[PDB]
């Protein structure tokens, strides 16, 4: 997969993995604690991650949307001192626990830059949601159908849970593309949930990368 580090010179690090074809600028505007690194993961076209983990102390993941399934994958074995679910959950492609099975493969056998911007739309919701989130620099058409591609095929292919802890999840009262019931579903034994007034996309509510574990 891809990544964008920014490099604090931190003794902690801030893991980050974004959803599905999502701009790594969604999370810009976010304030860092200090003596914490930044590393934005996304592109999952597969799931290697070129980056050393080892000489870091703490390391608090913070996980969006189909990411919460990567990370899980990624982070397997690795300590982390906290891990954040944002509007996602541990099975991505489930009419119960996360996108409806019709709706993961329809988005994909129907994916054009037009139905693109739809899908971002109610990620959004709202018109001025959508129109501020079309401000950050689109990922290329070709990029983003080969990353759903195989998040589809290995979604399916791999159907394993809880192979990493939890210790907080964030639920949107009015996320479109995993929604409420089915979040609060999988994780109401699972861990601490907070609920939150908005969409799939709600980083702007946020100015602070610790509001999201503290």
């Amino acid at each position: 997969m891809k990544t964008k580090f920014y490099d604090y010179q931190g003794e902690h690090l801030i893991l980050y993995f974004a959803g599905w074809g999502t701009p790594p600028d969604a999370v810009n505007h976010l304030i860092l604690p200090e003596n914490h690194d930044l590393l934005i993961c996304y592109d999952y076209q597969d799931l290697n991650l070129d980056f050393d983990l080892s000489a870091y102390r703490h390391i608090r993941l913070v996980a969006w949307s189909m990411g919460v399934w990567v990370a899980e994958r990624v982070l397997q074995g690795i300590r982390l001192k906290s891990a954040t679910a944002v509007n996602g959950t541990g099975l991505p492609c489930d009419d119960s626990f996360g996108i409806p099975y019709a709706i993961f493969k329809g988005t994909l056998e129907n994916l054009t830059e037009n139905t693109r911007l739809k899908f971002e739309r109610r990620i959004c919701g709202d018109k001025a949601s959508f129109e501020r989130y079309q401000l950050f620099p689109a990922r290329p058409f070709d990029e983003i159908h080969q990353e759903l591609t195989a998040l589809f095929a290995m979604i399916q292919q791999d159907k394993r849970i809880d192979l990493i802890h939890w210790a907080n999840a964030w639920v949107s009262s009015r996320d479109k593309i995993f929604t409420p019931a089915n979040q609060h579903q999988y994780w109401a034994l699972r861990c601490a949930v907070q609920e939150i007034e908005g969409e799939h996309y709600v980083f702007s509510r946020f100015t602070h990368w610790s509001a999201l574990w503290d």
